[PDB]
């Protein structure tokens, strides 16, 4: 059986706006789904009236934030599943996730000593980009659960366009539960630190853990003995991310804000902040395009075949105001090309003039298969390239401004390495990502451990 | 085609001992459920049981917090919004009409009582309502709220499709995304809001009479922030989810156990915050009043005039076995002839028990007739005098006139008669958008919290 | 014996540069100065030279920021408190009536201005006055205030003791230790202070006048309270010190460099936050206008009917060289039958200078005259009327009505005529405490901001 | 010269109350003055009219605050010189010993993970006991600033009961500026920490205290990036304390307070707690039964040849309601004596079911004289001490309640040893203290370290 919902039967975008927005659309755009037009338009007609997962003056908090981040006062984390799946968007699921990262994110707080903006991967991370149509099973490759389905079947992997839909309600769905929760005893900083005790307590490497574990817990209680309680603390924010790939969906959660900025402008209201990743940053592809005519701050992932002309170039059209924070630049090189290849960028954007963030991806650059047949990453290389970004922004005297990592509050076994050692063998156990392998819930929070490590240095 | 797109559908169940508990209140009879197959309604209760929770159990615990200072006399509850909720007017506008509608009345209501408003929106599941006859005045049968069937007059459309339990969970949860979001937004702001309340003063036909007090509330507003009050500093703005509980086979489906991290798990409806039970299905021995009794949220039964002071207080022993302060409302709709008659001895024996409900006063449901053009309305003078007397009878007794429930909307309709804008039965036909009852209207709604904050005053 | 005890008297100097432009500022002739001998003021100056300040440099930094807000027309200056302080009178019943007083009038002030009142008491070092006659009635020596010589009519008493600058000294330091502790605690939570004024309003032979706007602010004060404002989330409640900077050797001695944490140190009068010039000593070469345009404390000059807009202006830019708003303050004392006719010129070319001062009204001063019964007194109604006119003024010219200078004391004397409580020329006799100008009794001063809140309001 | 005061020429106290203060003031009162009955009169009349240095509003908040101490929720440092003098009540002064408590009570506060009750010895210590009448040189032993004079002859050392007055009036003055001190950035905890980043880096022993130093600094780093302001901390609260010595200036400063705490009671306004001393706590004299009728939370010393039973009494004479922190035990001993006379005390107490506050005076106990004839201490010994009273109630299971140290923000050198390692012959070089030798700036500071560490244990 199925739900049915119906075809809907405002003043229109100021004429500029419309303009821009047709012109960036018709650029030419990798990585979209192949449906027919006529039913892309239906469900673009639906979407066109439901209410927004986020609203502008979120985004344009976030913003703020954000611009603490390029100018050195803050620190942005980053984090959810590589693809969300309807399957899996559960209470469980979700809270897992959102703990995962409020867990992380006090551990980075002290190191760092500043504040950490926490942008999770959810609420509508249900597209993914593929380099080949068809997969190592001779199959239409799997692009998430927008546009098709996991199931290793042809039929299963037909491009239906009522997975917009689908996608949104899930979506909506997750955001309500996220802001429910972050406004709960979740959000709580010294329940949230409580759970970083026992896993000291049940790490194979807690030990080395143990100290700074130890030192964040005084420092938490010094704040408490100085007379802060919770509600002297301005509640947890976690903001929603996704890659912006499907444009059927991010042209039709558009929506104009008022003139209580003075102009109107778009805003992708599908979540606060987007990016751009490596197969759709065409410099004049309609990605980069949108980009530039919406709102949100936005992120462009930079590859191991990035140089400093062109990041500059992506710095110019989508920071065109010198905005700090409205551009992040996120660079995945891989844990033995990061030192080499990070600083050309790094120095030539600085020069510029502009504040953009500089954010780590580890994950995305130091991928490989297993001997046993998973997609995996180890533990250990991903550690090195954060390592290699702080060394780089070290020498520079650039900031380190953020990480953006895959990670779970699940206990799977998908990253080999951690303390925990998962081996080739363990990875069979519990491989649940419908895409890329995430860093587990330990392995996350170790990871946390070794930046506050890196931070402090 | 005919304009619709399909939606495919796709945890540990609840412990052992609750569901048996769970399954002997739900043998009894339930009245006015939809008659679709078992069988489809078995998957789409198994679809909805997975789902994200609508709210949370720590969000309902406060509110049974602060509606115990309401039962207390130390606070006053503002519940309204829509009559019936439709899928099709979910929508940006529509609710943030609606939350500022409320959030407008409630600044007004807040400066009146001199105490706090806990506000409590009908939104984000008001999908189902009881029908008294089976076959409407096209002959068909009835429209029963979205979560049933569809409005449109035409027999495909008032089928039962349970399919239409999943859509509801949908509008839900995203409806109650952007009430979070707004109410977490400068939406919320008093300031802000305030100065809604300072062009309607300007704009309305009765703006003199209303000018003196939204000047007092100004003043009010303008002395906090000389004593050095910012923003920042106020309450977090919270608005509540309610609705009718109707249909059993979504409320049970979104039934939730709370976790063990406060006294021990409880069985939460997390379809809402707060929900009441009908007039219509109320039937002491039936399963409405049973679920009702079964889970931990806050509840709220419908009094009409039919009630006895005797039935009021077994509503009471089944609804607050434990005598815990504002878990129960009575909400009263005699209607503006017969509340100062009716509503004293109801209100006496159940003050005698012991136990603390909120007295609450519904003014709409008991006050609604037929135009002379064919239109189902209520008259301005009518919802407001049944306040008034209910106020009366509380005050004779010393009793806490304890909130209001009354239907609204922030669209500029003509719903209702009356009010300063003076709309007349031909006025009516201009702009008649309600799915079911009529509404007050932005102004209307407006008004009617001014002189309700007159009545706290006196 | 005689009933006296004696207690006997037993750091690095301020920088050369400094004390070099001090000596040259206090080269200029000097009005109304006590006449004891060089040496033994000397050796006085000496010992305060080196005692602990009664205010400190960051405080008067503060004060001035909040008196910027006043001189742009964002907060009023409620400055009051007694005449003269006596030592004899400077006790903690005393004390804490004149603060009570003083916070009674603020709370009605800010809410009928809409905006913050800065809270400037006269006290802790009110010590001095100027006499025009060398001679008094009685035939002696005029007393000077207990800085200088003794009340008592004798002429042992009457003589210049320079041993009182340290008795003053250590009279300011007690009271404002008490000032900050009294502050500090319950006695400025604004709903004591507020339920103080419900007894007024309870008791006063005028009371039904003032009932509306009294409950208006206790309506006020609820609503904030409803919003989720405990105490404990008000701004700190500050009560700044003051008094006529007239004896200069003991406010010489009293300057302090500030330290080097904020920009650069500044020379600062740390005898109290802020200190005005009387109009007998405001010579415009004289020793008091060059002090004060020494010292970073905001300052006052007393302004009188004698006043051209020319010498004003000449004030505006002595005092105020490098254009701080609110680092001048001008206080008119026109009397009630001139302000309107004197003050508009003034403002007029002072507010021509791009400078921003606080205009200030002193009713009082210009509105004494002696009753037949031989009391020197003023009618309540020619300071509310010079109030009123000051108001008057500055509307018409747009410009801000900054506040107010009052003589005040939470006793109840009988010293002005009038109020509610009709003191007549009779009445004087019973309590007529002040040892010198008649002051505000408590009724009279809590009425007297009902009516000034009043013309906030208009 | 000098400057005069008149002798002034209240509904009288409820009867009881005057029946019990003077049944308190005829017993037996050791160390009293021996001046003119008439002449004290007079200053008593002067005192009976006077503002009070403090009011019961703050007694009764600082009772609240030791209640928590008592239960083992916060922890109590009191410290200040020896005995103020006139002379030295200065702004310079006095803001330094302002500062030395506050550098310490951050880094207690840290250590500790609860709240310090800060209580300095000021705005009133100016009276002291004498075990001779007639001192080394001869004269008439000087008894403190409030009694006779530090002159070395014999006509200063006449007790003047004109002190009474000019105490009042130099402890008014001071605790005047106690006020603005503790309302301005002076109290400000990034300011006062500060000062204690400057100890670390110019202090001999700045190695051993960097690690906690940067961990206290990482945790008010930590407050701030959870988005605390100083705006957000309550002001910082320092409240005044003294030996209850001399019962004419005692019974002056009573004031009664209202009946909006109930029933109306004599609260003494000199300060906001005293103390009795080993040589007055005779359990049946004036000065323990003026302690019986005051409201003021109190204290007594308690030396080595204090007994269980007899500790016992105190408590139940001045804690006979059962009030958590009206009675604060002090235990001098010495170091060498701490750990064997401490327990049974401690058990025999604890065994009432009576709520203490047990705090440690280090300094009384572990005076000598040094070769070079000057009055000094050992800085070891006082550590030990503070160590013994630790290990004492840890192995108890009872509540190390706080410290009373005499210290000064001066740089003197009175007190042997420290991380400057302070000679018999470097005391000659600015041996300031009218009375026992204070631990000076760097010592307080190089304490508050050591005993943070014992708190951490
Ligand atoms: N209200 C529309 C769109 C919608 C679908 C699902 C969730 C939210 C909105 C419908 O039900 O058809
Ligand atoms: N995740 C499930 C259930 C769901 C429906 C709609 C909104 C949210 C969740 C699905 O897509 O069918
Ligand atoms: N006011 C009294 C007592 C007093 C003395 C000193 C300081 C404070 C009060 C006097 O001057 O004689
Ligand atoms: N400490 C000095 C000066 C002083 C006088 C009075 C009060 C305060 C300080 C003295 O006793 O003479
Ligand atoms: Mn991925
Ligand atoms: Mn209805
Ligand atoms: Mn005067
Ligand atoms: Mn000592």
């Amino acid at each position: 059986m199925n739900w049915t919902v119906d075809i809907p039967i405002l003043p229109p975008l100021p004429t500029d706006l419309r303009t821009r927005l047709d012109a960036a659309l018709a650029k030419p755009a990798a990585q979209q789904p192949t449906w027919p037009a006529d039913q892309a338009l239906a469900m673009r007609t639906v979407l066109e009236s439901v209410p927004p997962v986020t609203v502008p003056s979120e985004i344009v908090r976030l913003q703020e934030q954000l611009a603490q981040v390029a100018k050195g006062e803050a620190f942005l984390l980053q984090g959810g599943d590589c693809a969300e799946t309807f399957m899996d968007n559960t209470e469980p699921h979700i809270r897992g996730n959102v703990r995962a990262l409020l867990q992380m994110a006090v551990v980075l707080t002290y190191g760092a000593s500043m504040p950490v903006v926490k942008v999770a991967r959810i609420a509508g991370q249900y597209a993914k980009p593929r380099s080949a149509d068809i997969d190592a099973l001779g199959l239409r490759s799997y692009r998430g659960d927008m546009i098709n389905g996991f199931a290793p079947d042809a039929a299963a992997r037909e491009h239906d366009p009522s997975r917009l839909v689908r996608a949104y309600a899930n979506a909506s769905a997750a955001m309500n539960l996220v802001r429910a929760l972050t406004s709960s005893g979740l959000a709580s900083l010294h329940l949230v630190h409580d759970w970083n005790r026992e896993f000291v307590r049940t790490s194979p490497a807690g030990a080395r853990y143990e100290a700074l574990a130890t030192e964040i817990d005084r420092g938490l209680r010094f704040m408490s003995a100085c007379g802060v309680a919770d509600r002297n603390l301005q509640t947890a924010e976690i903001y929603a991310s996704h890659e912006a790939l499907v444009l059927d969906y991010e042209r039709a959660m558009l929506r104009l804000s008022d003139g209580d900025d003075g102009e109107p402008q778009l805003f992708d209201l599908s979540a606060h902040t987007v990016w751009i990743g490596e197969r759709t940053r065409q410099i004049d592809g309609a990605h980069i395009a949108f980009a530039q005519v919406i709102a949100n701050p936005v992120g462009v992932k930079l590859g191991p075949n990035m140089t400093p002309e062109l990041a500059v170039e992506y710095v110019e059209r989508l920071d065109p105001h010198n905005k700090p924070g409205r551009l992040t630049l996120v660079s995945r090189m891989g844990n033995h090309k990061v030192r080499d290849l990070l600083p050309p960028i790094v120095e030539k954007v600085q020069a510029t003039g502009h504040q953009v963030i500089w954010q780590c991806d580890p994950m995305h650059g130091n991928t490989h298969e297993s001997s046993t047949g998973f997609k995996t990453r180890h533990f250990d290389r991903i550690v090195d390239e954060v390592q290699g970004f702080f060394e780089v922004h070290r020498a520079l005297g650039t900031h380190p401004g953020g990480i953006h990592v895959e990670i779970t509050g699940e206990n799977v076994t998908e990253c080999l390495g951690g303390a925990q050692d998962i081996s080739e063998t363990d990875l069979a156990g519990r491989y649940e990502t419908a895409c890329d392998p995430r860093l587990n819930t330990q392995q996350s929070l170790e990871l946390a451990f070794l930046v506050a490590e890196m931070l402090r240095d």
